[PDB]
C-alpha cells in the first residue's frame, strides 16, 4: 500500500469518519486526470487508493472533503476542501502516508514518506 | 484591507519572507480566475491584495508557493504549494486573516475572521 | 517588548480573548517561580509582560488556562492547560513571540524570534 | 493499551525515533509523582506504558524531550520538552492516543479517546 490517508478530528479528538476524498494526476497536457478516490473508515485511514505499478512519479493532488464532513456535525466551517499537492517517486518507489487534523477554521497536513 | 496574508516558518522561527502567492477566484465554469498576487513583505505579510467592494461572495483559492521557499533555503520539500480554498459569505462586517505555518514536510493553515 | 503571547481559536476562527496565562522562571531547586501573568486582550494578545532588563537567560514556562476557556463556551476540552516551555538564549537583540492555536482536543504552538 | 503516544517530525517527514518521555500523576498533597517512561520505536510509538488496573483517574502529565532530539540532530531547538496535561478517566476508562507532530520552533499535540 504505497498511498493512505489518515484524517483526525481536533473537536471531537476522534478519527474523522466518512470523509470523502479524490486524488488527481497532472496529466502531460497540464490538466489534473482523476486518479483515486474514497472515504475514511471507522478509525479515520483510507487504504487501496493504488498499486505500486499504477502510482508511477508524477504530481499527485489530494483534495479531502472537509466542508461536508462540518456540515453534516452542525458546522459551518472556513475551508471549502483541504487540498495536498505533492510530486511522488521522483527518486523511485516510495510508500507515502497523508495526514490531517482538522478544525473548523484550521487543519495542518503532513506527509510521512518511507523507502 | 478585508483580506491578509501571514506566513510564518517553524524550522526558522521567523516570518517566511519573499514568499510568492496567487489568490484565484471560481468562475461559473468551475475554472480558477487569477484575482490577486504579491510576495510576503520582511514581516511574513501580504496586503492590499482586494478591496471591500471588489471581494465578493464567491470561493477563492490562495496558492502559496512553499517550494520555491523551501528551495531557496537548501531544504528538500514534500508539498508542491500550499492551498488554501474557502467560501467567502457576508456575515456583517468581515476582515479575513489567513495564516500559514511552514514545515518541509508539513503545514498548517488557519483562519482569523473579526469585524 | 522582549516577550509577547497571540492566542486563536480554531473552532470559531477568531482570537482567544480573556484567556488567562502564568509565566514562569526555573530557579536553582528545579522549582517554578511565578514572574509575570495576564489575560489576553480583545485581540487575543498579552503584552508587558516584562523588560530587557528583567528577560536574563534562562528556562521560562508559559502556562495558558486552555481548560477555563473552553469552560466558557460550554465545549468539553482534553488538556489541563497549554504549557510552552523554553530555553531564552542572548544570541543578539531577539524580541520573542509566541502563539498557541486552541482546539479543545488539540493545541499547537510556535515561537517567531526577531530582532 | 490504555494509553499511547506518537511522534512525527514535520522537517523530515518520518516517525521520530528514540524520543524519550516520561509521564507523571498528581499525587493527593498536589505534587508530581513518576508514573511511566519509555522511549518512541522505529515507528515513532511507545505503547506499554501502563495497564489498566493501574491508570486510575487522575491529572496526568506526558513530557517528551523535544531538545534531545533535535540537537541529536544539529538542530538548537526552540522549546525545552513538550507538555501535555489532561484529566484521564474522569468518566470511566478510556484508550488514549497521545500525537505529536515537531518542528523546531513549533509543535502540535493532539489526543484521540475512545471508548
Ligand atoms: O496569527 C498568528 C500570529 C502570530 C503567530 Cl507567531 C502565529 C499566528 C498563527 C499561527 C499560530 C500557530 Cl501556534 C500555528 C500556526 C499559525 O498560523
Ligand atoms: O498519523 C497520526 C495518527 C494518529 C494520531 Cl493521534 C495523529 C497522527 C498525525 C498527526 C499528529 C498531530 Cl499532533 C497533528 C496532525 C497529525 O496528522
Ligand atoms: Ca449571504
Ligand atoms: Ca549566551
Amino acid at each position: 500500500c504505497p498511498l493512505m490517508v489518515k484524517v483526525l478530528d481536533a473537536v471531537r479528538g476522534s478519527p474523522a469518519i466518512n470523509v470523502a476524498m479524490h486524488v488527481f494526476r497532472k496529466a502531460a497536457d497540464d490538466t489534473w486526470e482523476p486518479f483515486a478516490s474514497g472515504k475514511t473508515s471507522e478509525s479515520g485511514e483510507l487504504h487501496g487508493l493504488t498499486t505500486e505499478e499504477e502510482f508511477v512519479e508524477g504530481i499527485y493532488k489530494v483534495e479531502i472533503d472537509t466542508k461536508s464532513y462540518w456540515k453534516a456535525l452542525g458546522i459551518s466551517p472556513f475551508h471549502e476542501h483541504a487540498e495536498v499537492v505533492f510530486t511522488a517517486n521522483d527518486s523511485g518507489p516510495r510508500r507515502y502516508t497523508i495526514a490531517a487534523l482538522l478544525s473548523p477554521y484550521s487543519y495542518s497536513t503532513t506527509a510521512v514518506v518511507t523507502n
